[PDB]
This record gives structure tokens, C-alpha cells and sequence, in this order.
């Protein structure tokens, strides 16, 4: 099975950070595309971008990688689906497969914003096979 | 309805417990400027309807559709998210029209109960013209009225 695990990173209020999303126990196979859900409170931590991580190949990370959040569902959905269309850009290795980016609201009270595994829709190798998964919550311990 | 809105509306179309059928999402008011990308999330009812497929619209242009139009469904959580970003970067494959962008094929379950089983509007993301300047949306459900 492929591991999917938010870290749970400390930040004070008004701190920007980064939290990664990684992957571990990729097949040789590799991912050929994967798309789920976290869920987040919105009223304390405000995300300002999700970057592709260091597994997204593509010469070009936006045609393999997307993210949408919805603020009020407080939900972020994050969509992978390598871009060449043979297999060529799919993940390969165990590492970061991307970065939230979040502002710790200025009021926000200390202690653990949890960012919570939601729902996987599909995650395939590249024969296209459905990968067993087992998905992991993470966030920010407010201090 | 306001004339200034892009108006997105699913359609509501009327089926028998058992067909497969086909639920366009439509856009009316779209700028001759273009959209750029939008995306948003309608829920349904995964117990009355089975998502089969969501076929990008007419008016999705690119060559290569996938490049620029994709969609998520989620059944446990009952959303569809869809997602449209032109691939060519320069506005090339805008949508500049009003019509079908896409269509949501699904199957009404054999054990489905009669009447409305609603597609609703939950949330918009983005929905940008060429200059990338947000426009104005109203968003309306649809749904199968089973009979």
C-alpha cells in the first residue's frame, strides 16, 4: 500500500508555513494519476498555495499537478494525472508529492489545526491498476 | 436571473429507475472575452444516482480535452468537482460561448425511489476571463426527476 501523510508542522500566529504532503511506499510501477481530499479549518489557517513536490516530473508541474480549495466546504481537493498521456510523468519514488502553503490566522489559538484525510477517489499505477492506500491526517500546532 | 452573471445551470432531465442518462451542465452569458477556468462543486445523491462518466462539453476546444478540462467525484462525501483551465496558456482555448460544458452520465438505480433526486450547487472556486479577471456566477441545480 501506498502511505499518504500530511506532516503536522509548529507555527506561531501570523506565521506562513509549509506543509508537506508526502508519499512512501510507491510501486515500480509508479503512479500514473491520484486525486483526493483533505478537509481544514479555514478559520485558522488560510491556504495560500499548494506547490507540486519534488515527485511531480513534468518539465512543466501545472499540466501533471492541481490542487482546488473550497473555503467554505473546507475542503482541499488534490488532483494528480501525469500529463504525457504514456505513463511517462508518474511518480516513481517516496519523497514530497506537494507543499500546502498556509498562513496561521493572527487569532488563531495554540494547539493542533488538523488537516484530516477526507475521501481518495482514484490512485493507479501505470498500468492504470487501483493501488491499495492508507492515508494519514497531519497540520499545524499553533504555539 | 441576472444578465451581467455567467448562469450556470445543471439540467433537469425526467427518467425511469434503471437508464442511463445524460445530465448536461450548461453556461448562458458567457463574455465574447472568454473564461479562462472555473471550477466548482455540485453534491447528488450517490444512493439514488450512479456517476458513470463526466464528458467535457462542446465547449471544451482544446485538441486534447483532458489538457484542460477534468473533473472529481466523490461519492462518500456526495460532491463533483470540476475543473476547467484553458491548456494553452494564451487564452487559445477559452470557452467563448454560450452551450454545453459538460455532461454528467449516470445510471438511476434500479431501487431508486420516484421524484426529484437533486444535483445542488455547493461551492464556486474560480471562474476568470482571459485577463484573468473574476466574473460574476450565479449557479442553479438541476437533478432527475425519477417516475
Amino acid at each position: 500500500a501506498v502511505r499518504i501523510k500530511v506532516d503536522t508542522v509548529n507555527a506561531k500566529p501570523g506565521d506562513t508555513v509549509r506543509i508537506p504532503v508526502r508519499f512512501s511506499g510507491i510501486p515500480s510501477k509508479g503512479i500514473a494519476n491520484c486525486d483526493f481530499v483533505y478537509s481544514y479549518d479555514p478559520n485558522v489557517l488560510e491556504i495560500i498555495e499548494i506547490e507540486p513536490g519534488e515527485l511531480i516530473v513534468d518539465p512543466n508541474p501545472t499540466k501533471s499537478f492541481d490542487t482546488a480549495v473550497y473555503p467554505d466546504r473546507k475542503m482541499i481537493v488534490f488532483l494528480f494525472a501525469e500529463d504525457s498521456g504514456t505513463g511517462a510523468y508518474a511518480i516513481t519514488e517516496d519523497g514530497v508529492f506537494a507543499t500546502i502553503v498556509a498562513k496561521v490566522k493572527s487569532g488563531a489559538p495554540n494547539g493542533l489545526s488538523v488537516i484530516k484525510f477526507v475521501e481518495v477517489g482514484g490512485f493507479a499505477n501505470n498500468d492504470l491498476v487501483e493501488q491499495k492506500t492508507q492515508f494519514f491526517d497531519g497540520g499545524v500546532n499553533v504555539g
